[PDB]
């Protein structure tokens, strides 16, 4: 119908962003838990984003996928916009990558299947350029993976070491280089995710922004010796200066190494 803040109990902040925080929450009657994104909107003015958000939340409102975090509804009071969100109990793949220090091919190829499916759904719905770096990826009920994306970056207090300057590691050469982008943007990311999954760090990591840029644009990246070659093939194919040379999501999902180690 139409919600307002008084319909919700508020728990801890799950993450705190620059435009506001995501809080643990539950609808008061059903006692059903969700996540409430809170956007200050005075900060939105400056950043220049209001009305273009107010169309999105509609474009996102229509999106139904198991691997995408569902936006239930949205409202506003005076000074805040509220996104009513699905709760992902297990948090960020980023905390996890910190925990285990790296993943294996079963975990990886499985997540990658999950992502590829979201992106492909998104594409069929004419939605491109999701932010799939690990901090925006969440973990649902059992193992499952969920693209959050959407609102502007929230973190969970931790670590605090690599923060932003986590920036362009996942950015494709065409995006960085001040050019437009087709749907192909997202397969570059896919390739960077996979690498980080197995390696524990992204392929272009460097102490200076310009050097990171160097390797990205020049597609300069190596592998540690433990990376299976089917991984190598997939990543190598995924990361190409030319968007054209990059796969459609099909052959990604069809990829030998994927099919092998993918639990889904
Ligand atoms: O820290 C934790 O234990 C923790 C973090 C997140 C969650 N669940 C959740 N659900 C829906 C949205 C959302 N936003 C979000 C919050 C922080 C970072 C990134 C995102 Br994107 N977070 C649960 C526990």
């Amino acid at each position: 119908r139409q919600w307002a803040l008084e319909d919700f109990e508020i728990g801890r902040p799950l993450g705190k962003g620059k435009f506001g925080n995501v809080y643990l929450a539950r609808e008061k009657q059903s006692k059903f838990i969700l996540a409430l994104k809170v956007l200050f909107k005075a900060q939105l003015e400056k950043a220049g984003v209001e009305h273009q958000l107010r169309r999105e939340v509609e474009i996102q409102s229509h999106l139904r996928h198991p691997n995408i975090l569902r936006l239930y509804g949205y409202f506003h009071d005076a000074t805040r916009v509220y996104l009513i969100l699905e709760y992902a109990p297990l948090g960020t793949v980023y905390r996890e990558l910190q925990k285990l220090s790296k993943f294996d091919e079963q975990r990886t190829a499985t997540y990658i299947t999950e992502l590829a499916n979201a992106l492909s759904y998104c594409h069929s719905k004419r939605v491109i350029h999701r932010d799939i770096k690990p901090e925006n990826l969440l973990l649902g009920s059992a193992g499952e993976l969920k693209i959050a994306d959407f609102g502007w970056s929230v973190h969970a207090p931790s670590s605090r070491r690599d923060t932003l300057c986590g920036t362009l590691d996942y950015l494709p050469p065409e995006m960085i280089e001040g050019r437009m982008h087709d749907e192909k943007v997202d397969l570059w990311s896919l390739g960077v995710l996979c690498y980080e999954f197995l390696v524990g760090k992204p392929p272009f990591e460097a102490n200076t922004y310009q050097e990171t840029y160097k390797r990205i644009s020049r597609v300069e990246f190596t592998f540690p010796d433990f990376v299976t070659e089917g991984a190598r093939d997939l990543i190598s194919r995924l990361l190409k200066h030319n968007p054209s040379q990059r796969p459609m999501l099909r052959e990604v999902l069809e990829h030998p190494w994927i099919t092998a180690n993918s639990s889904k």
